[PDB]
């Protein structure tokens, strides 16, 4: 029996190696296999990865006439001491178990141990949509010991920044992913003390041109279309009125359609500001002709009682586009 | 073996400490890690937290030449007595178990015990949407012993209002969160007796300006647009009629779009009252011109058989805006 | 050890108390904590409750110098006989287990037993939507023994109609709940015999005024709007035609929007009958003017070749509203 | 102890009864409790049922002074041999376990055994939507032994067609259910040999009148409405043009609304053919008036330079309805 | 006892057969039962299959007077050595367990073993939607040993390309499936070494004609409809203007409806290019008439102050269709 080469029953494996003395160092490496999904309303993401641990335990040393190591599956884990890592700020997680538990242990003749397992985790990520669709988001995954403070267990990245590897084909449907790197920081709990925490960081960006074409283009086109009425004969009332009211209806249907396709986040975003300013411009173009028609009727009635282009159209033809251009300059200087 | 320092087999751990005498006090602290989601149709919310217990048991005392404590994981829990807390009015819950069970026990030389675990819970919350979008909601999470009455177990907050801590970055996508605090109250069950219950309370609010801009603004603009027809020449029938009918169509599409984006709650809310009153105003503006056209035709026919602005337009130009202003004053005095 | 006060190993607990003789009576009480959700397309509902059992077993009697009882958790259940209740016509269910199994046993000195547990269940409920939105639904939850016929186990409500309690704040988002009560009935299985079955009954209703305002009001308004054309000068063709076609478009958009917001049930309901009759009325109003225009043109051409209000408008002004009123009287006398 | 009346430890229950000789016959009965749901996009359905097995085993015979049988729950199953049935072509399944495992065993004095359990299963069903909404679907559930060929285990329906019972109130929200019956057939696996397979068959149909009223009626009405323009004076251009373009807009909104309410199946169905032919008819009605207006203008210009009803309208008034009637005759002769 | 014919307690089954020498070959066969679902937003697919293993172990040989083999269920697996296969790049998986675990073991007298189990797996598949709806996708499922390198375990397809079988009725609702085949390749891990990997490959395609009819047809029809205005009398302003604005509204509603029915992928696809070019064509047709009307008014005013078809219409009647045809030729030569 291979489990008799390790004196399992001759040691108390409820205590850590080196108990009573200096803390035992534990090194960590991570390989990221895929990014599975992201939820903008609930603000979280899901990842699948391999987690590997390295440490030494003299109680597991065994004699050998060669330098070959012994390999075990997950059934040995319950018989020896292993580190208790957990994921901070996670919502749910599990260890894969088909066709059996995806866990491995390798023991060297001198007592060095490698511990490897495959896991899927869902973690929280606070997001800010104020600058949508030009926003940038930063996310992280955090690893910590549950029960051992830094006086008993010292947790560190085994090879610094070389400890993190990512799959060549990692991708998300609606985002671009960039800038993977690692950091470390100490955390304090008033209940028990100081702990080491490890971080994996990355950044997300959107495809700007899709949103420009889908949203900003039609609204600008409809605003430009509302300016055509300034060049139409003011005596053609049955042509001037329906054009304005139909332009208002078209802009309203565009805004409703755009609202239906964005994530349901109930606060003000940059694209909403652009759309509602455009709507106001279209509304004012109808008020302009109402004023023109009333003044012309008044003048004709006065002339008959006593017995060319109106100035308002001439000024509007210049004033409306200049104001829209100025608004665009200010908007794009503010929101980049 | 560390489990032989505690005389595990020398005591009956199916009975409570102090059995037969006064009740044993148990103190509780809570740390809230995140708020995961909220469901308005099903009326519930989800939270992740750390739960910690404090009590003393003389049967667990062990000799020591120093003042160091001993730490165990979840495997020891089945061998000793622990308190049986559960969450009242919950729908589902679980204890996290990656990479192992997230449970810890620490025992002092004199028998003081700390018991800590990490849990996720979904709890019910009755909501009232009568004042939407200006509504305010209050929610709570409740903790109680399953099997021990106040004569056997005395449950209390360990440090009063200092027993509750919350994460600095706790947030929800569509709500603002404020005013965390704790309370206690006694509950009675006719089957078994009186029990102590602990509460965690907080309040939720919406972003008002987003809803004002998205809903109240367009409806007011369309009502103001329907008043333009009162200043148009009454002889221009092919201009007056299509304008009114198209305004009605636009208002209908706005209301349908707004209904499509709110939570599916099937009873009358304040925003519905505002929208349908506005719709009625638009409808009456079309009836007004129908009456004007009929009366003018009657007069012309009578004059020919025998062989300026109509008064109705003049009165409507004043009466419609004043009534709308009065409705707004009453509405906003009622709904704040 | 408390489990040695009960002679656990001195009895066969695979057989029922009173084996070989008369059936053992078992009394039941229920406390309903909440109603969690309802699904109209799948026709089911979800509930959380406390289930309590009462019976006597002389094999569990123990000596005592007082009248104190002994309390155990779920670990003792596997060592003694307990009743095997299950929920008839259910789709899924589970027993809550945080922070431990929510199960309790209390044993009196003379052998009386109380058995209590907390459970969540999803149960089927056939619904009929013919009269929507004026429909009423009745639902039930059923409890039965799996393996014991009425000759071996007699199941009954412990205190009649006083055995059922409900929470003061029980509610559903889209329904009103009323009339909780209990019944019993005998059921027959050809495979094994007769069994006792217990029932919990309740009724659901909708909020009528919300549906009236959202659906019936706009359709009636559009039908009334289509009657305006009967008072407009028949010589104004470019005003009469667009009005009718735009009214048809508006009614179509209303019907599509209403269909999008109801539960996806694919058979004919009362509200569909009302909407499509209204649509037919709007269609006929356009055919009327087509006939009027053709006849007028024919008359003018005939008069020129040889070289006031048309009767159809005069009759339509009376006939259309009277027919609509008659339809409403018949509809509301049929559907209440 | 009742388990000592059966000599459990005196037999090897890892081998089948009759090992080494002829195959052991096993009879099956099924009772269907409900149909829980159906998914058209994923092509599967869910059912809850009772499964019962009958066979004889002389090793379980016990002496008795009467003819009473002994009953056990699921804990005995692990100690004896039972048949290993599984569901072919299923996606997921489970055995109900509240308040305990829903499993029963009854043993007669001579060794006859009844084995009963309650299960829920989701099974695949390939569907064809070419003739929607006039399609018919056939579904089946299949039962087979995992490890025993027909040389070792003979599986059959215990009472032929009387072995299947269904609940009196079985129903689905959007389908009608008819024609339950059973069949059997032999299946071959190249890895191990021939196996017996049992089938449960049934048929599904839709409610035709709901779909006729919701889809076919409005499209026919709009096609008939487009024919009104053929009777309007050709000199009324501002009446003829807007009518045609608005009819096109209305038909487009109807088609979009209809597409939004059907299951998302991305290939051509019969109702799509009907809708797009109707759309083409509406388009051609606008081209007709364009031609008429151009020809009239040409004639007037020619007459002035040199210095009644147009034939196209007269022919269209006859030709359009006859072609639509012919299309309807062909369509309904093809699709029933 | 059949488990005593195999000397289970006489061997260490924590080590592989042939330990210390050449690697043990393991052959694999696969039978695919169904394809359950596909998710375009999350980029994954789900499959159900049978997995079979073949190898030899002299420690399991048993004496026999015949050539009959012995069969066991899943309970024996924990007592002997078996290979540890797992699925690479998977998100979740499980082994079916109704009515018991779907696992079988067959052992020949000379020690040959067959190991069979039924499993469901969800696997990732990166997709590219640039050419939608004319895109083609390729997917794969991968199998590998967790803990044994190629020096200890040699994994191969048992019968080459004949090792893969697929069900005759395998189908997906929205895709066509073709070209199943197998491959193999060696993979390197810096942590432990070289491993053998097996692949199952297949291809997916869409139904092109459904998308052509639903999307490309209406847009082309509306572009052709906008050209009618070039043949209408330029003096009929109240006919020319509303036609153009209503055509713009119709095209906008078509684009919104089409966007609502495609998978929510936020980057530019081929069908979007076609739709927005068509929209631009419709917009330019309105600008054309604006210019014509202004120039005519200028000429009339000049002539009166001093006291036929306009050229722009004549050129547009030719230029617009030729440009649209050229765009179509380029588009369909690029996108096939
Ligand atoms: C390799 O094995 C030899 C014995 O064959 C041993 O003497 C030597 O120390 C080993 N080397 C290492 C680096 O373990
Ligand atoms: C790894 O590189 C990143 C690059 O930004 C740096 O921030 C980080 O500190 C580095 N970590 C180590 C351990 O070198
Ligand atoms: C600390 O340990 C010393 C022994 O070194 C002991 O005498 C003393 O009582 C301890 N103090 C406390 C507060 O436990
Ligand atoms: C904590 O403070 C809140 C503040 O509202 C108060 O309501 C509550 O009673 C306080 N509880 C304790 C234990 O002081
Ligand atoms: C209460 O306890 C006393 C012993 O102190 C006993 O004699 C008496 O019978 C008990 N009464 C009941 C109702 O059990
Ligand atoms: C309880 O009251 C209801 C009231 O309708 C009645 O139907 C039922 O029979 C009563 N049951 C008992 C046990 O009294
Ligand atoms: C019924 O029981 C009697 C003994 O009382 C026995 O002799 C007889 O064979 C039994 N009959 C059957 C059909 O089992
Ligand atoms: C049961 O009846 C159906 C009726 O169609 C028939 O197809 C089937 O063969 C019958 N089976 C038996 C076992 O009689
Ligand atoms: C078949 O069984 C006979 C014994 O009856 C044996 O001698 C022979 O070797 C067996 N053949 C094979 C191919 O196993
Ligand atoms: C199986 O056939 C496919 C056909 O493309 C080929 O690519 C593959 O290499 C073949 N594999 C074997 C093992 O013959
Ligand atoms: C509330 C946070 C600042 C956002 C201010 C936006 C103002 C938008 C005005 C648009 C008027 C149509
Ligand atoms: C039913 C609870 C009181 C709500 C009353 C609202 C009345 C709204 C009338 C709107 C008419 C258009
Ligand atoms: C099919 C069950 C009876 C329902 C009959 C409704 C008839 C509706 C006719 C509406 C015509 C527009
Ligand atoms: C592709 C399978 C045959 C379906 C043929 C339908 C043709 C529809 C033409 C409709 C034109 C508007
Ligand atoms: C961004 C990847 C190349 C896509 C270029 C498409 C340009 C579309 C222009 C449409 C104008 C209406
Ligand atoms: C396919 C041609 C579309 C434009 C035709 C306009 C009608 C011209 C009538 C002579
Ligand atoms: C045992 P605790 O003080 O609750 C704790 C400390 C750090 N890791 C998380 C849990
Ligand atoms: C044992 P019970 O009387 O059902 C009970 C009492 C208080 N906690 C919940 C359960
Ligand atoms: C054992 P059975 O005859 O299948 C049965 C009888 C009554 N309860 C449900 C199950
Ligand atoms: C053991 P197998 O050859 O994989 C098999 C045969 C028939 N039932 C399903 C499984
Ligand atoms: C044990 P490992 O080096 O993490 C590994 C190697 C190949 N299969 C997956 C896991
Ligand atoms: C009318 C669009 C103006 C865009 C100007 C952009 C300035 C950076
Ligand atoms: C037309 C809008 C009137 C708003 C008045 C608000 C009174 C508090
Ligand atoms: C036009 C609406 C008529 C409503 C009459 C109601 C009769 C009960
Ligand atoms: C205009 C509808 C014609 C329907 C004819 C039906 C022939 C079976
Ligand atoms: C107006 C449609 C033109 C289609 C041409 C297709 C060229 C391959
Ligand atoms: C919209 C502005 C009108 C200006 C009238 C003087
Ligand atoms: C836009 C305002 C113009 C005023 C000219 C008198
Ligand atoms: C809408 C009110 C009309 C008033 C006619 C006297
Ligand atoms: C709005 C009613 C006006 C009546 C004037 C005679
Ligand atoms: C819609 C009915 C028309 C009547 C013509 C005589
Ligand atoms: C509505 C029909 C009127 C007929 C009058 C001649
Ligand atoms: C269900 C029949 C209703 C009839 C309404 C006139
Ligand atoms: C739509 C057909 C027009 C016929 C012109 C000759
Ligand atoms: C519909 C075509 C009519 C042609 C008459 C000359
Ligand atoms: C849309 C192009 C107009 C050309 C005016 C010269
Ligand atoms: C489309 C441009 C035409 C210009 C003719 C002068
Ligand atoms: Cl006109
Ligand atoms: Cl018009």
């Amino acid at each position: 029996k291979s489990e008799q080469l390790l004196r399992i029953d001759d040691h108390d494996f409820s205590m850590r190696p080196g108990f009573g003395g200096p803390a035992i160092p534990v090194g960590v490496d991570v390989q990221v296999e895929s990014l599975d999904s992201i939820s903008e309303v609930d603000m979280d993401f899901t990842m699948t990865l391999y987690l590997r641990h390295y440490w030494k335990d003299e109680r597991l040393s065994f004699p050998s006439t060669n330098n070959l190591s012994m390999t075990f599956d997950g059934r040995l884990v319950k018989k020896i001491w292993v580190p208790d890592m957990f994921f901070v700020h996670s919502k749910r997680s599990f260890i894969h178990d088909t066709t059996t538990d995806n866990v491995m242990l390798r023991v060297q003749p001198d007592g060095k141990v490698l511990y490897s397992l495959r896991v899927t985790v869902t973690a929280m990520c606070n997001m800010d949509f104020s600058r949508f669709p030009l926003d940038t988001q930063t996310c992280s995954l955090e690893i910590e010991s549950y029960a051992y403070t830094e006086d008993d267990l010292m947790l560190y990245w085994k090879k610094g920044n070389d400890s993190l590897k990512t799959d060549e084909r990692i991708s998300l449907s609606q985002f671009l992913i960039q800038e993977f790197h690692t950091t470390t920081k100490l955390a304090f709990y008033s209940s028990t003390g100081w702990y080491n925490r490890l971080y994996i960081n990355f950044t997300l960006r959107r495809h700007i041109f899709f949103f420009l074409l889908q949203t900003y283009f039609p609204a600008t086109l409809m605003v430009m279309l509302s300016w055509v009425s300034f060049w139409i004969d003011r005596r053609a009332v049955p042509a001037r009125v329906p054009l304005g009211i139909t332009t208002v209806l078209t802009m309203s249907t565009i805004i409703t359609g755009v609202n239906a396709s964005m994530p349901r986040v109930s606060y003000i975003k940059a694209v909403d500001i652009y759309l509602w300013v455009s709507f106001v411009f279209v509304f004012l173009s109808v008020l302009e002709y109402a004023a023109v028609n009333y003044l012309t009727t008044v003048q004709e009635r006065k002339e008959q009682k006593l017995r060319d282009t109106h100035a308002i159209d001439k000024y509007s033809r210049i004033i409306f586009p200049a104001a829209y251009i100025l608004f665009n300059l200010i908007y794009w200087s503010i929101f980049s």
